[PDB]
Protein backbone atom coordinates (compact mmCIF):
# COMPACT_ATOMS: atom_id res chain seq x y z
CA UNK A 1 0.00 0.00 0.00
CA UNK A 2 2.38 2.75 1.10
CA UNK A 3 5.38 2.40 -0.90
CA UNK A 4 2.94 1.90 -4.36
CA UNK A 5 0.71 4.96 -3.13
CA UNK A 6 4.66 7.01 -2.38
CA UNK A 7 5.08 5.97 -5.99
CA UNK A 8 1.76 7.13 -7.36
CA UNK A 9 2.06 10.25 -6.17
CA UNK A 10 5.76 10.89 -7.26
CA UNK A 11 5.12 9.34 -10.90
CA UNK A 12 1.70 12.01 -11.30
CA UNK A 13 3.32 14.74 -10.38
CA UNK A 14 6.52 13.91 -12.19
CA UNK A 15 4.19 12.78 -15.62
CA UNK A 16 2.38 16.57 -15.12
CA UNK A 17 5.87 18.25 -14.88
CA UNK A 18 7.06 16.39 -18.17
CA UNK A 19 10.21 15.23 -16.96
CA UNK A 20 10.45 11.59 -18.58
CA UNK A 21 13.83 11.00 -17.48
CA UNK A 22 12.88 11.59 -13.78
CA UNK A 23 9.89 8.80 -14.12
CA UNK A 24 12.50 6.16 -15.50
CA UNK A 25 14.51 6.81 -12.83
CA UNK A 26 11.55 6.60 -10.67
CA UNK A 27 10.33 3.57 -11.61
CA UNK A 28 13.98 1.48 -11.66
CA UNK A 29 14.45 2.65 -7.95
CA UNK A 30 10.75 1.57 -7.13
CA UNK A 31 11.29 -1.83 -9.04
CA UNK A 32 14.49 -1.96 -7.17
CA UNK A 33 12.95 -1.12 -3.68
CA UNK A 34 9.59 -4.00 -4.53
CA UNK A 35 12.23 -7.00 -5.39
CA UNK A 36 14.11 -5.58 -1.70
CA UNK A 37 11.37 -5.90 -0.25
CA UNK A 38 10.03 -9.05 -1.93
CA UNK A 39 12.80 -10.64 0.15
CA UNK A 40 12.22 -9.12 3.70
CA UNK A 41 15.77 -7.95 3.50
CA UNK A 42 14.30 -4.35 3.68
CA UNK A 43 11.35 -3.19 6.08
CA UNK A 44 8.52 -1.77 4.33
CA UNK A 45 9.42 1.65 6.41
CA UNK A 46 12.68 1.37 4.75
CA UNK A 47 11.72 1.59 1.69
CA UNK A 48 9.08 3.70 1.96
CA UNK A 49 11.44 6.55 3.10
CA UNK A 50 14.38 5.88 0.53
CA UNK A 51 11.60 5.84 -2.25
CA UNK A 52 10.43 8.84 -0.76
CA UNK A 53 13.61 10.61 -0.21
CA UNK A 54 14.95 10.52 -3.99
CA UNK A 55 11.43 10.75 -5.25
CA UNK A 56 11.52 14.34 -3.19
CA UNK A 57 14.62 15.25 -4.92
CA UNK A 58 13.31 13.93 -8.48
CA UNK A 59 10.60 16.57 -8.50
CA UNK A 60 12.67 19.49 -7.22
CA UNK A 61 14.44 18.45 -10.32
CA UNK A 62 11.16 18.86 -12.05
CA UNK A 63 9.94 22.10 -10.77
CA UNK A 64 13.15 23.59 -11.83
CA UNK A 65 13.58 22.37 -15.09
CA UNK A 66 10.26 23.35 -15.77
CA UNK B 1 -2.80 12.81 13.82
CA UNK B 2 0.36 12.22 13.46
CA UNK B 3 0.10 13.09 9.46
CA UNK B 4 -2.15 16.59 10.99
CA UNK B 5 0.95 16.85 13.27
CA UNK B 6 4.03 16.69 10.96
CA UNK B 7 2.11 19.05 8.72
CA UNK B 8 1.30 21.77 11.43
CA UNK B 9 5.39 21.56 12.63
CA UNK B 10 6.09 21.93 8.77
CA UNK B 11 3.72 24.78 7.99
CA UNK B 12 4.50 26.73 10.94
CA UNK B 13 7.85 26.79 9.82
CA UNK B 14 7.26 27.83 6.29
CA UNK B 15 5.12 30.64 7.54
CA UNK B 16 8.22 31.48 9.77
CA UNK B 17 10.46 31.58 6.89
CA UNK B 18 7.74 33.37 4.62
CA UNK B 19 7.57 30.55 1.83
CA UNK B 20 3.77 30.89 0.70
CA UNK B 21 4.15 28.68 -2.21
CA UNK B 22 6.03 26.21 -0.29
CA UNK B 23 3.12 26.06 1.78
CA UNK B 24 0.75 25.64 -0.70
CA UNK B 25 2.96 22.65 -2.38
CA UNK B 26 2.87 21.32 1.62
CA UNK B 27 -1.01 21.78 1.69
CA UNK B 28 -1.43 19.60 -1.78
CA UNK B 29 0.81 17.23 -0.75
CA UNK B 30 -1.29 16.71 2.53
CA UNK B 31 -4.65 16.96 1.17
CA UNK B 32 -3.29 14.11 -1.00
CA UNK B 33 -2.29 12.09 1.79
CA UNK B 34 -5.78 12.34 3.61
CA UNK B 35 -7.24 11.18 0.70
CA UNK B 36 -5.08 8.49 -0.26
CA UNK B 37 -5.69 7.24 4.04
CA UNK B 38 -9.42 7.66 3.49
CA UNK B 39 -9.08 5.63 0.74
CA UNK B 40 -6.50 2.79 2.68
CA UNK B 41 -4.01 3.12 0.51
CA UNK B 42 -1.83 3.83 3.07
CA UNK B 43 -1.09 4.02 6.79
CA UNK B 44 -1.02 7.21 8.78
CA UNK B 45 2.59 6.55 10.10
CA UNK B 46 3.97 6.12 6.80
CA UNK B 47 1.60 9.20 5.34
CA UNK B 48 3.23 11.30 8.37
CA UNK B 49 6.94 9.93 7.34
CA UNK B 50 6.64 10.65 3.21
CA UNK B 51 4.66 14.45 3.95
CA UNK B 52 8.25 15.06 6.82
CA UNK B 53 10.41 13.83 4.12
CA UNK B 54 9.05 16.62 1.51
CA UNK B 55 8.72 18.93 3.84
CA UNK B 56 12.08 18.90 4.65
CA UNK B 57 13.15 19.36 0.95
CA UNK B 58 10.72 22.38 1.14
CA UNK B 59 12.31 23.73 4.30
CA UNK B 60 15.32 23.77 2.96
CA UNK B 61 14.04 25.73 -0.06
CA UNK B 62 12.19 28.10 1.62
CA UNK B 63 15.38 29.22 3.75
CA UNK B 64 17.32 29.80 0.40
CA UNK B 65 14.77 32.14 -0.44
CA UNK B 66 15.12 33.85 2.85
CA UNK C 1 14.70 4.77 23.75
CA UNK C 2 14.62 5.32 19.85
CA UNK C 3 14.12 9.11 19.56
CA UNK C 4 16.36 9.88 22.59
CA UNK C 5 19.02 7.72 20.92
CA UNK C 6 18.31 9.53 17.53
CA UNK C 7 18.80 12.87 18.92
CA UNK C 8 22.11 12.27 21.02
CA UNK C 9 23.74 10.93 17.98
CA UNK C 10 23.07 13.75 16.00
CA UNK C 11 23.49 16.35 19.00
CA UNK C 12 26.81 14.94 19.18
CA UNK C 13 28.08 14.74 16.14
CA UNK C 14 26.34 18.75 15.27
CA UNK C 15 28.47 19.85 18.65
CA UNK C 16 31.10 17.84 17.03
CA UNK C 17 31.04 19.97 14.00
CA UNK C 18 30.72 23.14 15.87
CA UNK C 19 27.09 23.82 14.23
CA UNK C 20 25.35 25.55 16.92
CA UNK C 21 22.32 27.13 15.13
CA UNK C 22 21.43 23.36 13.91
CA UNK C 23 22.07 22.21 17.15
CA UNK C 24 19.36 24.80 18.62
CA UNK C 25 16.72 24.12 15.40
CA UNK C 26 17.31 19.96 16.53
CA UNK C 27 16.60 20.64 20.06
CA UNK C 28 13.39 22.62 19.03
CA UNK C 29 12.41 19.83 17.02
CA UNK C 30 12.83 17.05 19.47
CA UNK C 31 11.57 18.61 22.44
CA UNK C 32 8.32 18.95 20.04
CA UNK C 33 8.12 15.69 19.23
CA UNK C 34 9.01 14.61 22.85
CA UNK C 35 5.43 16.82 23.49
CA UNK C 36 3.64 15.27 21.11
CA UNK C 37 4.12 11.95 21.96
CA UNK C 38 3.27 12.69 25.66
CA UNK C 39 -0.17 14.34 23.72
CA UNK C 40 -0.23 11.05 21.52
CA UNK C 41 -0.51 12.65 18.69
CA UNK C 42 2.15 11.37 17.05
CA UNK C 43 3.18 7.59 16.40
CA UNK C 44 6.98 6.79 18.06
CA UNK C 45 7.93 5.62 14.42
CA UNK C 46 6.86 8.86 12.81
CA UNK C 47 8.70 11.05 15.61
CA UNK C 48 11.37 8.56 15.14
CA UNK C 49 11.84 8.75 11.99
CA UNK C 50 10.85 12.48 11.56
CA UNK C 51 14.02 13.80 13.80
CA UNK C 52 16.18 11.29 11.84
CA UNK C 53 15.02 13.14 8.40
CA UNK C 54 15.43 16.78 10.12
CA UNK C 55 18.51 15.57 11.52
CA UNK C 56 20.35 14.44 8.22
CA UNK C 57 19.58 17.43 6.86
CA UNK C 58 20.88 19.25 9.66
CA UNK C 59 24.40 17.54 9.62
CA UNK C 60 24.47 18.25 6.03
CA UNK C 61 24.17 21.86 6.91
CA UNK C 62 26.43 21.50 9.45
CA UNK C 63 29.55 19.87 7.21
CA UNK C 64 28.94 22.44 5.15
CA UNK C 65 29.34 25.06 7.20
CA UNK C 66 32.57 23.06 8.74
CA UNK D 1 17.73 -5.72 9.59
CA UNK D 2 20.13 -3.88 10.43
CA UNK D 3 23.23 -5.62 9.20
CA UNK D 4 21.58 -6.24 5.89
CA UNK D 5 20.77 -2.13 6.27
CA UNK D 6 24.27 -1.84 6.55
CA UNK D 7 25.65 -4.30 4.20
CA UNK D 8 23.24 -3.11 1.14
CA UNK D 9 24.56 0.81 2.02
CA UNK D 10 28.20 -0.66 2.14
CA UNK D 11 27.97 -2.07 -1.77
CA UNK D 12 26.39 0.76 -3.48
CA UNK D 13 29.06 3.20 -1.59
CA UNK D 14 31.76 0.67 -2.61
CA UNK D 15 30.46 0.52 -6.23
CA UNK D 16 30.50 4.34 -6.70
CA UNK D 17 34.29 5.04 -5.12
CA UNK D 18 33.34 7.08 -1.89
CA UNK D 19 35.89 6.28 0.84
CA UNK D 20 34.56 8.92 2.81
CA UNK D 21 31.03 8.23 2.73
CA UNK D 22 31.91 4.03 3.33
CA UNK D 23 34.01 5.52 6.72
CA UNK D 24 30.94 7.89 7.53
CA UNK D 25 28.82 4.72 7.41
CA UNK D 26 30.58 2.07 9.36
CA UNK D 27 31.08 4.98 12.16
CA UNK D 28 27.12 5.09 12.29
CA UNK D 29 26.50 1.11 11.96
CA UNK D 30 28.87 0.71 15.30
CA UNK D 31 27.17 3.44 17.28
CA UNK D 32 23.69 1.75 16.41
CA UNK D 33 25.19 -1.23 17.78
CA UNK D 34 26.84 -0.20 20.92
CA UNK D 35 22.95 1.56 21.47
CA UNK D 36 21.78 -1.77 20.58
CA UNK D 37 23.55 -3.87 23.09
CA UNK D 38 22.77 -1.34 25.95
CA UNK D 39 18.84 -1.69 24.67
CA UNK D 40 18.51 1.88 24.46
CA UNK D 41 17.55 1.60 20.45
CA UNK D 42 15.30 -1.47 19.01
CA UNK D 43 16.73 -2.78 15.84
CA UNK D 44 14.10 -2.48 13.23
CA UNK D 45 14.34 1.45 14.57
CA UNK D 46 18.34 1.32 14.13
CA UNK D 47 17.70 -0.18 10.84
CA UNK D 48 15.23 2.28 9.39
CA UNK D 49 17.92 5.19 10.78
CA UNK D 50 20.93 3.72 9.34
CA UNK D 51 19.01 3.24 6.29
CA UNK D 52 18.06 7.49 5.80
CA UNK D 53 21.37 8.50 6.84
CA UNK D 54 23.10 6.01 4.04
CA UNK D 55 20.30 6.94 2.03
CA UNK D 56 21.83 10.83 2.06
CA UNK D 57 25.25 9.38 2.33
CA UNK D 58 24.21 7.94 -1.18
CA UNK D 59 23.19 10.51 -2.36
CA UNK D 60 26.55 12.51 -2.14
CA UNK D 61 28.40 9.54 -3.59
CA UNK D 62 26.34 9.62 -6.64
CA UNK D 63 27.32 13.17 -6.82
CA UNK D 64 30.52 12.74 -6.82
CA UNK D 65 29.78 9.87 -9.59
CA UNK D 66 29.77 12.33 -12.27
CA UNK D 67 30.91 15.89 -10.97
Amino acid sequence: GGLDTVYEIAAKRLAELGDEESLAELEEYYKTFKKKLKEGTISETTAANSLAIMATRLLERAREKA
